[PDB]
């Protein structure tokens, strides 16, 4: 009775962390700066930002791979957030 899968990096293919887990985890939470990610995930909508959740880059996306390292602004990967829809 299970059919969610959202697996994500909050950092580079091959020096990242690999978050795989459904809709009830905070996201990601994580001192560092905001490097390549490897963001690969395929349901619904979700809302991505690097702050606060009512203060910061609102950033959402459909069911997509992606991979970029100068396209998706790299400030700090602090305080950041997402939620699965
Ligand atoms: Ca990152
Ligand atoms: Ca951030």
């Amino acid at each position: 009775m299970n059919a969610a899968e959202v697996i994500v990096y909050e950092h580079v293919n091959f020096g990242g962390k690999s978050f795989d887990a459904t809709s009830d985890q905070p996201g990601a939470g994580d001192n560092l700066n905001d490097k390549i990610s490897s963001i690969k995930v395929k349901s619904g909508t979700w809302r991505f930002y690097e702050y606060i959740n009512y203060g910061g880059r609102y950033w959402d996306l459909g069911p997509g791979e992606y991979s970029s390292v100068e396209s998706a602004g790299i400030p700090d990967n602090s305080i950041s957030s997402f939620r699965q829809i």
